[PDB]
């Protein structure tokens, strides 16, 4: 007679809400027009369990931009505490001893649909 857990319907991806064309064609789309910025997609960890969503998903980044910039930049948007824990993986990676431009990480590093895909959380492993 305390507190109830209502479960998620299921926390649903971006792949999980947009196809694969749909996809590569918005990735094609959008560096059709912005040849400087990294098409990104930025989500929370299914099991996330302290950092708020954040309010979008889709973002550019510009070329030049380096990867521990782009950390600050996702605390701030997420609004966070300097004290709070938050790592941002990409395939299995902890950002945060990058030294490239996201330019040089997004070809080596981008899905075969063409966004380069993040995921953050306040733990490195899972």
């Amino acid at each position: 007679d305390d507190f109830v857990m209502i479960g998620s319907p299921s926390e649903k991806t971006f792949k999980q809400r947009r196809t694969f064309e749909q996809r590569v064609e918005d990735v094609r789309l959008i560096r059709e027009q912005h040849p400087t910025k990294i098409p990104v997609i930025i989500e929370r960890y299914k099991g996330e369990k302290q950092l708020p969503v954040l309010d979008k998903t889709k973002f550019l980044v510009p070329d030049h931009v380096n990867m521990s910039e782009l950390i600050k930049i996702i605390r701030r948007r997420l609004q966070l505490n300097a004290n709070q824990a938050f790592f941002l993986l990409v395939n299995g990676h902890s950002m945060v001893s990058v030294s490239t431009p996201i330019s040089e990480v997004y070809e080596s590093e981008k899905d075969e649909d063409g966004f380069l895909y993040m995921v953050y959380a306040s733990q490195e492993t899972f």
